[PDB]
C-alpha cells in the first residue's frame, strides 16, 4: 500500500472526516473500526479525539487498500495517517473504536488493528470499561 497526500476540509465524526484529496473536496470513512455514533456512549469522546488527531496535523495521508475503494454513500475507504500515525490504529489502541467491518481485500491492517484492541482491552480502556 500507499500513502497519498490530502488535505483536512473538516472533522465530522470519530470515523468519518471531509478530506481534500487529489483536489476534490470528498467524505472519508475509516477502514476496519467503528467508533460509537456522536449520541451514543463514548461517541463524543471518539469524536474529539480523531478531529484532534486531524486538526493538529501538518500532514495528513490516505493509505487506499487493495480493493474497493469507495463505499455505497460515496465515501472514500482507506487508512488516514495524522503526521504519520494511523487514525484509524490510534482510535483502536485508545478503546475509542471497535474493530469492524472487516471485508475479504481491503483487510491488510487488520491484524495490527486487532492487536491494538487487544492491548486497549486489557487495559480497560473507555469502550472497553
Ligand atoms: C467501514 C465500511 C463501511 N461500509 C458501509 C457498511 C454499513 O452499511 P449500512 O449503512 O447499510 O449499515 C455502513 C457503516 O458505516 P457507518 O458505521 O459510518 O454507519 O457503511 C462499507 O461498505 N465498507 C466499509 O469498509
Ligand atoms: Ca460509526
Amino acid at each position: 500500500l500507499h500513502k497519498e497526500p490530502a488535505t483536512l476540509i473538516k472533522a465530522i465524526d470519530g470515523d468519518t472526516k471531509k478530506l481534500m484529496y487529489k483536489g476534490q473536496p470528498m467524505t472519508f470513512r475509516l477502514l476496519l473500526v467503528d467508533t460509537p455514533e456522536f449520541n451514543e456512549k463514548y461517541g463524543p469522546e471518539a469524536s474529539a479525539f480523531t478531529k484532534k488527531m486531524v486538526e493538529n496535523a501538518k500532514k495528513i495521508e490516505v493509505e487506499f487498500d487493495k480493493g474497493q475503494r469507495t463505499d455505497k454513500y460515496g465515501r472514500g475507504l482507506a487508512y488516514i495517517y495524522a503526521d504519520g500515525k494511523m487514525v484509524n490504529e490510534a482510535l483502536v489502541r485508545q478503546g475509542l473504536a471497535k474493530v469492524a467491518y472487516v471485508y475479504k481485500g481491503n483487510n491488510t491492517h487488520e491484524q495490527l488493528l486487532r492487536k491494538a484492541e487487544a492491548q486497549a482491552k486489557k487495559e480497560k480502556l473507555n469502550i472497553w470499561s
